[PDB]
């Protein structure tokens, strides 16, 4: 029993990170087979970043201008190119410890686990969901550009996060692995406001199941709702609307716990209109919406 | 920027995790140099769960009753003894992935990062606290008995806690490495309950200065207090007292904020008496126990 923000064992990732160099702006790079991977901002120099110009910078680079190093370990640069806002440093060696991996993007929604590394030393791991507005709520200070998001599935790792900035909110935007930003940023040192952002509803409904199987039932109730009424009152409160998709995932959850899906919803329409009055549900006083079914499933029984 | 329960990468410890069955009992172990270690439970059948004795139950075994898997690696058990609740199974290879370790054992109130195994497998990591009372509200299920909670400083890994079972309550009980049972639980296949808790003040203190580190101030105040009066308020809101050495460690975080610690104490009282009125800290609705002075200054 019990129900916490459980992360994905990191230590394959941490087989595959290592520091990237150019002048002295240096980050972290994502080591797989002879491809060192890491956010082409690193090419910039400190007058570069306001309003850079990275096909002209990266002409003017040589592969000796690019000093990696994994431990103690330099790898030697044999070749470079640029993949949209993700710079590729060939090498001579392949990474032994590199993992059955790929590259995936995640929607919306979707949760993953944030390596936070700094100078190529991970320093943590933590659970992240992409936010509505593409950025997303993280623990990241000054040198962790260049850690990644990631998920595991049957011994293979798909990457889908590389960080690359904080806003002005303290949120974070980044990029997938083939350097195609989340949301409507890019990599120039300049100020970008994120969007406005919305509660995601799905996983708050699952989040709400998982309190149900693990002895919290003070928020349920005996009424019920439309699947439309109850959007009517979430569209109020800046939640996402529930479509029946997101009724067919919660459908296991329904199951195992008999508590109709429209039942739940009428359940949060009561907490989103009188608060919780000093209650909680898993430990929580909001409404949590950063676990999917998915983590749910995993998590509970 | 930006706040989160942030646990300390896990590799080292999924390099050093096996199963170890005996009879039909399975559960986790900890696999170091040449010395597994697991649960002692494990020697019980379906019949010795409820009222065993553990030593009459040990001498009745022998080394080829001990199966160790590692992968499809099966580990060869060479020698066999019994750490007061931890089982030690000597094996005849000696982990190559081992790192630098050590057996700690942490007071109520310190944080540690569990890695969730399951027949061997890691398959999750998240950060936990030592409850005043001896229990953790940690996340598992049937099978995850042997799973480990640790600390790394410095590529060391000090191993602070082995799973042992969970409580009515939801609440899990375990021991040192060592053997050693936090609080007063035996493992005893019999109902066992946890104890009264109370909440981590000077942890609450320390997640406050985090959030003033990250420019949240509305919580502050100008009033103050002192170290007795403000432990009167808490004793009536279940918060423990506030001890000087408490005081002390908060100190490097009153420094880099400017705010005396009594100073915290004054908005702490505030807090736990108008509690929040709809507004939240650091993302969080209520005040967050979990979270060290070290832990804050980790992340901060
Ligand atoms: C707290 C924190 C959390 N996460 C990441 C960070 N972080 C960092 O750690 N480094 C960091 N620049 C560096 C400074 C270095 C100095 N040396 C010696 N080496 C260095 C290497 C790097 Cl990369 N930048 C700014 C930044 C990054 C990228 Cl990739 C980008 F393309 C545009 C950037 O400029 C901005 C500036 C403002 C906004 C806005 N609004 C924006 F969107 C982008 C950042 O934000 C900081
Ligand atoms: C959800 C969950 C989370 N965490 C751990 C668990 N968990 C488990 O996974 N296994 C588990 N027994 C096993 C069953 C197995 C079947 N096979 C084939 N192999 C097995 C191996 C184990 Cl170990 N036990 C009970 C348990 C463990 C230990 Cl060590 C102990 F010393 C006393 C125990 O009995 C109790 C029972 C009740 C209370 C109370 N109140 C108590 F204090 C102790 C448990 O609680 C379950």
């Amino acid at each position: 029993s019990g129900f916490r923000k459980m992360a994905f064992p990191s230590g394959k990732v941490e087989g595959c990170m290592v520091q990237v160099t150019c002048g002295t702006t240096t980050l972290n790079g994502l080591w797989l087979d002879d491809v060192v991977y890491c956010p082409r901002h690193v090419i910039c120099t400190s007058e570069d970043m306001l309003n850079p110009n990275y096909e002209d910078l990266l002409i003017r680079k040589s592969n000796h201008n690019f000093l990696v190093q994994a431990g103690n370990v330099q790898l030697r640069v044999i070749g470079h190119s640029m993949q949209n806002c993700v710079l590729k440093l060939k090498v001579d060696t392949a990474n032994p410890k590199t993992p059955k991996y790929k590259f995936v993007r995640i929607q919306p929604g979707q949760t993953f686990s944030v390596l936070a590394c700094y100078n190529g030393s991970p320093s943590g791991v933590y659970q992240c969901a992409m936010r509505p507005n593409f950025t997303i709520k993280g623990s990241f200070l000054n040198g962790s550009c260049g850690s990644v998001g990631f998920n595991i599935d049957y011994d293979c790792v798909s990457f889908c996060y590389m960080h690359h900035m904080e806003l002005p909110t303290g949120v974070h935007a980044g990029t997938d692995l083939e350097g195609n930003f989340y949301g409507p940023f890019v990599d120039r040192q300049t100020a970008q406001a994120a969007g406005t952002d919305t509660t995601i509803t799905v996983n708050v409904l699952a989040w709400l199941y998982a309190a149900v199987i693990n002895g919290d039932r003070w928020f349920l109730n005996r009424f019920t709702t439309t699947l439309n009424d109850f959007n009517l009152v979430a569209m109020k409160y800046n939640y996402e609307p529930l479509t029946q998709d997101h009724v067919d995932i919660l459908g296991p959850l329904s199951a195992q716990t008999g508590i109709a899906v429209l039942d739940m919803c009428a359940s949060l329409k009561e907490l989103l209109q009188n608060g919780m009055n000093g209650r909680t549900i898993l430990g929580s006083a909001l409404l949590e919406d950063e676990f999917t079914p998915f983590d749910v499933v995993r998590q509970c029984s």
